[PDB]
């Protein structure tokens, strides 16, 4: 009980979401979006009991509520957890974090999901995963739902009428070859939806201090599972050389077979061309990024943060129309967290987008994240 209660933490976090939408026809306004939304968010996690198998609990309270645009929505999880050496079960509310489950959490409530999973270290190096996800709490919901498939677009995925899945099945694992080099190979399987074999390349490589070049190279074969015509490849590669607190990246990402990318609706799909507003993941699309990052402790003003990135895509497929669908990206976040005084840690970020393309909507859009996490103890 000594590791329980000093490993044990607490905290009640306020989020302020603001975000809005101007959608764009020839060079004017068409139509305007915009929502105000107040979180609130407690959050517990237990240590462990002592012994060969350690049991712990951890809790989740999220409540939010609209301020304008049910009104209130969120959820209350727990998750009971054991550990054994270096293996580690949970069950309950999960937030996974892996190649073929990136749970969204980029408006005022993350999304969560019910079901169990297993994590696993025992031996140096290697990683392993493995787990059940039954139900999804989306963001902007008060409960758990059957999951499906993100649709639409120009993705020309298509399902079964009335398709649901009680049944996202993962496996995977990871080697750090050197502390330099790992390589992963990730499972998913959305029943009925699709199977999904992830793998992975991550190679950071230190010229000098303080140069870096990351190499981040994936590549993803999806395939339906009896009630749907998924099936892609998708390629993509990021490229990050590091000087100083300079970041320059540059990322390629290439779509091919008879659909876009395949990944829970709701989620975040796990694709390096993936920005604010469109994720380049409709059906031959290929796209190309150019990112540049600083951050300004590298003079004054620690904490303050900039990011600007740009991203083309082409090669598009219309599906019901000939001709080559092309969309393009931009994006600016300037990101703020305070060093000191009282207001010391609140966070504040403006992310910034605009998407423009030659088939469909075109929209600019301005998010206003505000963040305050106060630890009980």
């Amino acid at each position: 009980q000594s590791e329980f209660i000093k490993d044990s933490k607490a905290s009640i976090e306020l989020r302020n979401f603001y975000f809005n939408r101007d959608f764009r026809q020839e060079g004017a306004s068409q139509s305007k979006a915009e929502e105000w939304a107040q979180g609130f968010l407690l959050r517990y996690e237990s240590g462990y009991t002592e012994g060969t198998i350690g049991f712990g609990v951890d809790a989740i309270g999220l409540l939010g509520v609209k301020l304008d645009s049910q009104d209130d929505y969120g959820e209350a999880g727990i998750t009971a957890k054991l550990r054994a050496s270096k293996s580690t079960l949970k069950i309950g509310t999960l937030t996974p974090k892996l190649p073929v489950i990136m749970p969204n959490d980029s408006r005022l409530l993350p999304q969560t999901f019910q079901g169990g999973a297993l994590n696993s270290m025992e031996i140096d190096g290697l990683t392993l995963d493995a787990g059940r996800l039954k139900k999804v709490n989306q963001r902007d919901s008060s409960d758990n739902e059957d999951m499906t498939i993100t649709g639409g677009g120009k993705r020309q995925i298509v399902v079964r009428s009335g398709l649901t899945s009680d049944k996202f099945d993962f496996a995977g694992g990871s080697y750090k070859w050197t502390d330099n080099l790992s390589t992963s190979y990730h499972y998913g399987k959305l029943d009925n939806f699709y199977k999904q074999h992830y793998l992975g390349l991550v190679h950071t490589l230190p010229i000098a201090d303080k140069q870096s070049l990351k190499s981040d190279i994936r590549w993803a074969r999806s395939t339906d599972d009896g009630s749907s015509n998924v099936d892609n490849k998708a390629l993509n590669a990021m490229f990050t050389y590091s000087l100083g607190y300079h970041a320059f990246g540059v990322g390629y990402q290439k779509m091919s077979g008879d659909t876009g990318f395949a990944y829970i609706n709701g989620a975040d799909p796990y694709l390096v061309n993936f920005i604010q507003i469109g994720d380049f993941a409709n059906k031959d699309e290929k796209s190309w990024q150019a990112r540049y990052d600083y951050n300004f402790a590298g003079v004054g003003i620690p904490g303050l943060t900039f990011m600007t990135r740009y991203v083309k895509g082409d090669n598009i497929d219309l599906l019901t129309t000939s001709g080559e669908g092309k969309e393009w990206e931009r994006d600016m976040d300037i990101a703020y967290v305070f060093q000191s005084g009282p207001l010391k840690n609140l966070g504040v970020k403006w992310r910034n987008a605009t998407m423009r393309t030659n088939y469909t909507n075109d929209y600019d859009e301005n998010r206003l994240i505000v963040s305050y996490t106060l630890p009980l103890w």
